[PDB]
């Protein structure tokens, strides 16, 4: 059975990327570490888990590790772990720099290790169920808004830290083969992201990614207009479809965690399985920098006009 | 009290307009006329409406006429009605061809008559209500679908008879200075429209018009993403907004009159008011062909 | 073709009991009258309809008439019309007195005329569709609340003027054969109705009628718990059912008036048809004073304790 | 930091309680024990929980124990656990028989231990939130159904293992001084419960408990008709209220933890708090058997 390590304080991890390891079957949680040797000691004790004192040890005694620390650190962390011959699964941004990412993708292969990005969304039960229905899709629009989170970081940061999630999911749902027709980027006076919306075209299918940081509501939705059906998904939890017989709400499994709905579980499992079976992850190599390449293409333009 | 006349007793007429033009305290219905004359007499009797065998007969006995018949016969009917000194309220496509539409508009200006297009959606309480909240709007999408209506008519008829609604409403709701950025059109081998979507840009705001003729849902909706709130309107009847403290469902009073929510009532009132007050309607002049100028271009480009 | 007369100013009638005569097919609207010879002259003109100057004339030149005037007048009006050999359809309360009602039911029969109460609810498309589904119903509860209408009239009035509607519909839906097990009646200091809720038992099936005059919302609902399904109906417009495959919203016919949803149309038509076919109306004779007999049974108790 | 022990690793235990008793900063999980011992060892390892071959072994190593096993074995387990100076939090039916339940309560008072019943619904944010708005309530109905669960157990087990939830919650939400007015019970030829409904009266307020084992819906709801507002709560997660200005949907934060919305978390915290603070829990004494005294009577009367 594999030993798994976790890198990632507890801001978010404690909520999902931690109770998700409260499974234990086929693999074990072999300790965890984080840069803030302080706000991590408590959770390690409260959860009864080994607290590595340095990334060196944590890597030493692990076969694979989930990295959920700051996006700025992702590169170094993954870079260190990979060099320790450890399998890694990094959170959304591979590295806050396109090249740096293409390099980790090289290192990982060049060292017969598996490196995949944690696109929990490609593992949400409802998004996967939808993907097997968009065969005759004509319109696909995804929204992810924040009530009031005009993040202290600049546009660049928020693009790789939030919008990337929308682009990733949208492109994965369309079959990964769209073009960037147009869109917009709105920032306040502080150069901070306020809004973002773009349009893609995968043949006849029209894709739309949309995000607003001050919409007075934290909602996430996916709308699909296909031939014979109209499907809508709210918060990866609600599923409504119309097939000419009235609006139908798919039943929500009585005992299902939110960590399973967002695709966290399925992502971990698919990571753990690829290690053993020694297979290529769904989000590795090209699939790990894809959407990032697009997000980058946009920024490269919205910073020249 | 003007004398109101009606043209075209087909479906919508009897379901929407007629019920609006019968219960009137400020005007009176004095006649009707269909290019078919078939079942026309029984229909008119149903409404106690003196049937007119001819337009020039219906015109010679009216002051203002609401036209609603095959988009093709519009020009011939409107120009005639306008030559008889009768104010007219045309139904959606002013005329089948763009130049024709303008011809009628000009003909109305010279003749000094009130010629407006009946864009009922511009008078829907909830839509006009929404138009006042989009000051800080960033995203605006309007969706209008059919469960399975790839009806006999071709792409050209559908663009002018249905997709125009979306394009005109969306542009009206967002200032009215947007530009076409792209989109697509899909038709089966017969040339009948199947799907249509387009993107417009009025500054930072992104507008989207979408219509699918076979999506399994006859739903209509408007989605707005503003600064500090999210508004959704379904079938011109349901209003939901979220401003940081949970979704709210605006109340729906006994005023619940489909004919009123959908804007028919207000459209009629507005037409007659302009006629009696000799003012310019919200759907006249360049405004009665702004969306059509757009829809036409989309079609022409498709055929090239 | 029959000539139909209408008695009923325009408070409500103008909204429904009037645009409902904007049909005309098999019968004609032969004028209308009301006690207030003032606030009725306008509508008669605006709707282009003959304004009888007295109930005498209106009855003289009609074959049947819809009575939608004050409940206090119902008796006299119907009593006059019946004596004029005219067929009548009276609004909800037959007479504000049980005996008086049983007398009109006699007169009407004794004069080979048809007298039915206008229980528009027994003709609402969704309530009728429900009735054919309550075969294995175990629980049936109906609510009818007003946002803030603590009516100037006393408890008695409001019981025959509003609660009667709930009791009628509830009993008709259960098959008309329940018993009054219990309930409550709450009035303010002015002796005005504030609340009302009762429980009936039609064998195993438990029925509940519920009304509050100050619930801060004007909603009407019907809930059914049957064997194999869970059905809910809001405002005679919305229909949701759960049959183990998720919640399903029945589609609302695109072009359907509200006057048709509340059962107004179907009620008029069924009235007009019984005249010609000379058949017994669904709400005539015993079915016209039924629920009223119950409403009365309650009051007779809530006015002795 | 008390030592927490668990009894019964069946379903709910692993889905609700365990996940609540593992992530703890104020206490520690020190063991577990099932009357089956089958797969028990693999389960405990899954949670890194030293398996106890015996109760007196689990007890000898704990301070407080959360019991959740076959309603029948409750008495034998609780009395034993109480004889070993261990505070216990029993699962719904304190004991299978009423006198037994009281026996345990008394045994806890003498022994000076904290004995409470785990009524998670009394600690659900939304339910406790609602209990503060029913000051002017007139009607209160709680509905809990199953799509098709006429499970093996008979009417008696179901009344105590499921219908008790409704009866206890409803009574708790409405003051707690209601009286049984009537209702009905339905069972198939096998004697398995099919449906149950009852009416209570606490003054002018009317309370209704309803449960059907095969209604095609696993829905849970609470309906309140107060003076000036209408509140609806579905599956302890959705809150809707209408106070004259349209229905409102209370917001649902990232706090979205089924285990928390359903009250499990708060129930645990409350138990341990009372133990360490030596105070009386909200579900102890007469309160740990108020609804059971009612449900039993209903059953006895049915069997007469």
């Amino acid at each position: 059975k594999l030993r798994i390590g976790v890198v990632g304080l507890g801001g978010i991890a404690q909520k999902a990327w931690l109770p998700v390891l409260a499974a234990a079957s086929d693999w074990t949680l072999q300790g965890a570490w984080s840069p803030t040797r302080a706000k991590a000691l408590p959770i390690c004790e409260s959860w009864r888990i080994p607290y590595a004192d340095s990334l060196s040890s944590l890597a030493a005694s692990c076969d694979a590790v989930f990295v959920h620390s700051s996006t700025a650190s992702h590169f170094d962390v993954v870079s260190t772990l990979l060099n320790a011959g450890v399998h890694v699964c990094v959170d959304k941004p591979l590295a806050e720099n396109l090249r740096d990412a293409e390099r980790l993708v090289e290192l990982a292969a060049r060292k017969k290790l598996t490196l995949m990005v944690g696109f929990n969304r490609r593992f949400a039960p409802l998004y996967g169920e939808l993907k097997t229905q968009l065969a005759t899709a004509a319109s696909l629009r995804m929204d992810k808004h924040r009530s009031n989170s005009v993040g202290p970081h600049d546009l660049y940061f928020t693009l790789l830290d939030d919008y990337l999630h929308v682009v990733d999911t949208a492109l994965w749902l369309s079959g990964g083969k769209a073009s960037l027709d147009g869109g917009t980027l709105l920032t306040n006076d502080a150069g901070e992201m306020l809004f973002a919306e773009h349009h893609f075209s995968a043949g006849p299918l029209q894709i739309t990614t949309c995000m607003h940081r001050r919409a007075g509501s934290q909602r996430e939705t996916v709308q699909a207009v296909t031939d014979g059906a109209l499907i809508d998904i709210t918060d990866m939890r609600e599923w409504r479809e119309e097939r000419g017989q009235g609006v139908v709400h798919k039943p929500i499994p009585g005992w299902q965690s939110t960590l399973e709905q967002r695709g966290f579980v399925g992502c971990a499992r698919h990571f753990i399985e690829c290690v053993q079976n020694q297979t290529v992850p769904q989000t590795a190599g090209e699939q790990a920098v894809l959407a990032q390449r697009i997000v980058d293409k946009i920024w490269r333009d919205a910073m020249s006009e």
